[PDB]
DNA sequence: GACCACGGCGC
DNA sequence: GGCGCCGTGGTC
């Protein structure tokens, strides 16, 4: 042990009062180097001494620093190394338990664990040049970008949501009142246990589906959809469920999450959470804001730009299919994207839509038989033979090596590619050949975020949200159209493929208007 | 108060 | 056919 401050390039360790760095109280700050732990007397002011957040969960501490007006960029993170070695490595505890060490609740030990786990996992990346490139060029600099993004937050029209809440509440009460009549008695409509008995035991409706673990008569939307005219209560329940779903998840909780220092809504972009290399948003989740239903579109208008600013929404156009074309090298599918006609009138030479989106997931003919209503695909695979050839090629290589790769080299280990149970094996297969498609699209989006962000700062623009294949920026009205033009070009040319990457742009005062 | 499994559902 | 969060129900 040595007294604060630590020397240059030391690994950091810290303890928060809660997982959300924007709401966290920094309880303890420490730093280790050469096995020598430096503990801070007072954590908050000791942040001024550090010049780079370097260690486990570095981005989180960086977000807290940005919250306190301190410029503390995140550098190395053993979590990012482990994630590239294996996407199943998602948490410091799991990483420590796998590669040695104990993840505890003391800042000094965490700083020591960070230095060690790094040297361990860094030595494992020796010779892994494609994994090292992803670290230096994508993941490590992206953490610095996501730090600024999380600390920036998005402006939210709270008053509009408070108003919308009262409006939805009355339609919910109206629907709940009618369900009670048709049932002949009141009951908890939010309780699926109670709803099952009313529909299937009391009113005697055909119970079709059944729950997985416990085996109960399912009352899901899919099951109820077939009963939506068998009785009016089924129609009223599904309407009721949509409103309660949106109100209890978005309309009510979100206005309670406005930060007192920024006055904006702050989310967390988890960098090591998915098995494909995708990002995930939590606390709250802003990657699943409603947009489908009419009421959902109303909720999205609550997400507004600052006064004197505009939102810039950039969406990739079928990036996965374009990736699939590049990975397969299918001459026919490439020609469809290359010429620039409607991608689906051309792959028809609605039936063409569903499998052109479903082939990425391994959509069987069973669901297509139900979706398009024809009785019980092969026509598609003969139009694009290399696509089928690529799937078989990926699965074959997946069984040998034990993992599948993205374009840049991001790997996911699929163990059940040789299971003796067909349902298990074919399930793992669908996970196996989807990862290179979803992972590459994730790699492209990530790399696009890395290249674009410093261009935003130099133009006085902001990066607010990422929705897998979508970006939401914030730029002053003056620079708004210039930012949209530069951002569009950074995203489309992030990494030149055998097919061009298309991006649609949109500018507005809110998320709904811009998109 | 806290915790979690489950079903159901938003993207 | 990759995610996070809701209320319910149960437990501590």
């Amino acid at each position: 042990e040595a007294p604060w401050p630590p020397p240059e390039g030391a690994f950091v360790g810290f303890v928060l009062s809660r997982k959300e760095p924007m709401w966290a109280d920094l309880l303890a700050l420490a730093a280790a180097r050469g096995g020598r732990v430096h503990r801070a007397p007072e954590p908050y002011k000791a942040l001024r001494d550090l010049k780079e957040a370097r260690g486990l969960l570095a981005k989180d501490l960086s977000v807290l620093a940005l919250r306190e007006g301190l410029g503390l960029p995140p550098g190395d993170d053993p979590m990012l190394l482990a994630y590239l070695l294996d996407p199943s490595n998602t948490t410091p505890e799991g990483v420590a338990r796998r590669y040695g060490g104990e993840w505890t609740e003391e800042a000094g030990e965490r700083a020591a664990l960070s230095e060690r786990l790094f040297a361990n996992l860094w030595g494992r990346l020796e010779g892994e040049e494609r994994l090292l490139w992803l670290y230096r060029e994508v993941e490590r600099p992206l953490s610095a970008v996501l730090a600024h993004v999380e600390a920036t937050g998005v402006r939210l029209d709270v008053a509009y949501l408070r108003a919308l809440s009262l409006e939805v509440a009355e339609e919910i009460a109206r629907l709940e009142a009618e369900v009670f009549r048709l049932a002949g008695h009141p009951f908890n409509l939010n309780s699926r246990d109670q709803l099952e008995r009313v529909l299937f035991d009391e009113l005697g409706l055909p119970a079709i589906g059944k729950t997985e673990k416990t085996g109960k008569r399912s009352t899901s939307a899919a099951v109820l959809e077939a009963l939506r005219e068998a009785h009016a209560i089924v129609e009223k329940i599904l309407q009721y469920r949509e409103l309660t779903k949106l109100k209890s998840t978005y309309i009510d909780p979100l206005p309670e999450l406005i930060h007192p220092r920024t006055g904006r809504l702050h989310t967390r972009f988890n960098q090591t959470a998915t098995a494909t290399g995708r990002l995930s948003s939590s606390d709250p989740n802003l990657q699943n804001i409603p947009v489908r239903t009419p009421l959902g579109q109303r909720i999205r208008r609550a997400f507004i730009a600052e006064e004197g600013w505009l939102l810039v929404a950039l969406d990739y156009s079928q990036i996965e299919l374009r990736v699939l074309a590049h990975l397969s090298g299918d001459e026919n599918l490439i020609r469809v994207f290359q010429e620039g006609r409607d991608i689906h009138t051309e792959t028809a030479s609605r039936a063409a839509k569903t499998i052109n989106f479903g082939v990425l997931y391994g959509m069987s003919a069973h669901r297509l038989s139900q979706e398009l209503a024809i009785p019980y695909i092969e026509r598609y695979f003969q139009s694009f033979p290399k696509v089928r050839a690529w799937i078989e090629k990926t699965l074959e290589e997946g069984r040998r090596r034990g993992y599948v790769e993205t374009l840049f080299g991001r790997r996911r280990y699929v163990p059940d590619l040789e299971a003796r149970v067909k349902s298990v094996r074919e399930a793992a297969e669908r996970m196996a050949f989807n990862m290179p498609v979803q992972g590459t699209a994730a790699d492209l989006m990530k790399l696009a975020m890395v290249k674009l962000f410093p261009r935003l700062e130099e133009m006085g623009a902001r990066m607010l949200l990422q929705v897998h294949d979508e970006l939401v920026l914030e730029a002053p009205k003056e620079r708004a159209e210039a930012v949209a033009r530069l951002a569009k070009e950074v995203m489309e040319g992030v990494y030149p493929l055998a097919v061009p990457l298309e991006v649609e742009v949109g500018i507005g005062e809110d998320w709904l208007s811009a998109k």
